[PDB]
């Protein structure tokens, strides 16, 4: 493998709420191995339009896997876990162009929007 992966969140819908009083403040967070990143998070929405960029290393394209995980911010307890999502990079190595682009599903529900480009090396 060896490549650079372009990450774009565009939108989440339709998120699950978990917010103890009020509405969730989601963020992204996105993990490739020990690389992590995290997104500014929009107060008050199930619907958050983030235009999210991003880029991780990809150190083989067989086998590595990137995390998504949508994430409820706080302020004084954790910050809750409001889906997810795992892309294989082999999904994205044997898409035409090597790019992905749609709405995909999260777990346990709501969409995310999002595109993938990998950049081989
Ligand atoms: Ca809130
Ligand atoms: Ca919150
Ligand atoms: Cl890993
Ligand atoms: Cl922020
Ligand atoms: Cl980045
Ligand atoms: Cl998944
Ligand atoms: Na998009």
């Amino acid at each position: 493998g060896g490549g650079t992966l372009f990450v774009t969140v565009q939108r989440c819908r339709n998120l699950k709420n978990k917010e103890t009083i009020g509405v969730s403040d989601p963020y992204v967070k996105l993990q490739l191995r020990k690389q992590t990143r995290k997104s500014p998070y929009i107060s008050s929405t199930l619907n958050p339009d983030f235009n999210f960029e991003a880029a991780l290393e990809v150190y083989d394209i067989r086998s590595d896997v990137l995390h998504i995980s949508i994430l409820d911010k706080n302020d004084l307890v954790k910050d809750r876990l409001m889906g997810t999502l795992r892309i294989m990079l082999s999904q994205v190595a044997a898409a035409p162009g090597d790019i992905i682009r749609g709405d995909m599903n999260l777990d346990p529900e709501g969409q995310i929007s999002l595109e993938l480009k990998l950049l081989r090396h």
